[PDB]
């Protein structure tokens, strides 16, 4: 790796760390945003288009309910993202501005990209093309080695978490499973189909699942399915684990030969977890024509732009029922949110 890559590396785990050791709290409050509409929603919390009053600047406020953390077991995993997000920094990660809690919800204010999920866009153009697929697989590969060097395991890869900028460039949100590990970590967390073997497996496993995910997600950007569908995920988890894939005669043998390499079952021969790391990823030759610098800079072209009007427009988002958020008049679970 050139010095100028391990000097970036370093002074980017110099930073990440300054703030993780002293996170930043209460920086805003609810009565400073309008609620426009509801973004995603999910069994513990939503997000929502907000503007903020004075400034008019739209963000993505995710509000989760202490009460539900509580009960599905993520206090844990709610304040990881919490301290992660702000003390990350990274071109294709969405960023927190700000944080807040109140006596009922924790509260998450980001960026808010107007273009929508990748999974959005994949499904209504039915599979993107191997250049087009490589553009976003590149980002991926640069946030995990950014990720990784720091310590931090993302597991919740997916295309719903892929966020599509004004420029076309990936945002990853979603950071509620993101963890930071040295060495193994044990829980089972993560979507059926992205799901890497040694999870499945109930063993304490480490960053190659992430790999494992890249692995899935590039099929499913080629594919436009995933490589272990079924119908149950019982039947999901015993094709993941059984070492077999079938692959597409439209792609090339470069993506199939990187995808049996990521998508290898015994986690000590995967690609990215192997003694060169990244580099056995950067280097393959899927990735000969990919500048990774320039896609680091945002200097590509992109191959898709998003179709939106403005910074407040929510068409590329979908419509949920639109409920309250309500604030108890009485703080609930004080104790176990204490450090948000
Ligand atoms: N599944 C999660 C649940 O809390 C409900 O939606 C969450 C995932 N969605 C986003 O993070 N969306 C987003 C959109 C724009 C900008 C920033 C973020
Ligand atoms: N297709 C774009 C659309 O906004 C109109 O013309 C633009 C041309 N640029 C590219 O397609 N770039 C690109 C870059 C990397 C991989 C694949 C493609």
């Amino acid at each position: 790796e050139q010095e100028s890559v391990k000097e970036f590396l370093a002074k980017a785990k110099e930073e990440f760390l300054k703030k993780w050791e002293s996170p930043s709290q209460n920086t805003a409050q609810l009565d400073h945003f309008d609620r426009i509409k509801t973004l995603g929603t999910g069994s513990f919390g939503r997000v929502m288009l907000v503007k903020h009053k004075e400034t008019g600047n739209h963000y993505a406020m995710k509000i989760l309910d202490k009460q539900k953390v509580v009960k599905l077991k993520q206090i844990e995993h709610t304040l990881n993202e919490k301290r992660i997000l702000q003390a990350v920094n990274f071109p294709f990660l969405v960023k927190l501005e700000f944080s807040f809690k109140d006596n009922s919800n924790l509260y998450m204010v980001m960026e808010y990209v107007p273009g929508g999920e990748m999974f959005s866009h994949l499904r209504r153009i039915g599979r993107f093309s191997e250049p087009h697929a490589r553009f976003y697989a590149a980002q991926i590969v640069l946030t995990f080695e950014y990720l990784h060097s720091l310590d931090l395991i993302y597991r919740d890869l997916k295309p719903e978490n892929l966020l599509i900028d004004q420029q076309g460039y990936i945002q990853v949100t979603d950071f509620g499973f993101a963890k930071r590990v040295k060495g193994r970590t044990w829980t089972l967390c993560g979507t059926p189909e992205y799901l890497a073997p040694e999870i499945i497996l109930s063993k304490g496993y480490n960053k190659a699942v992430d790999w494992w995910a890249l692995g899935v997600l590039i099929y499913e950007m080629a594919a436009g399915y995933p490589p272990f569908f079924a119908d149950q995920p019982i039947q999901i988890y015993e094709k993941i684990v059984s070492g077999k894939v079938r692959f597409p005669s439209h792609f090339s043998s470069d993506l199939k030969d990187l995808l049996r390499n990521l998508l290898q079952v015994d986690l000590t021969k995967r690609f990215g977890n192997l003694k060169n790391g990244v580099n056995d990823i950067k280097n393959h030759k899927w990735f000969a024509t990919t500048d990774w610098i320039a896609i680091y800079q945002r200097k590509v072209e992109a191959p898709f732009i998003p179709k939106f009007k403005g910074p407040g427009d929510t068409s590329n988002f979908d419509d949920y029922e639109e409920e309250e958020i309500r604030v108890s008049i009485n703080e609930k679970c004080g104790k176990e949110f204490t450090e948000f």
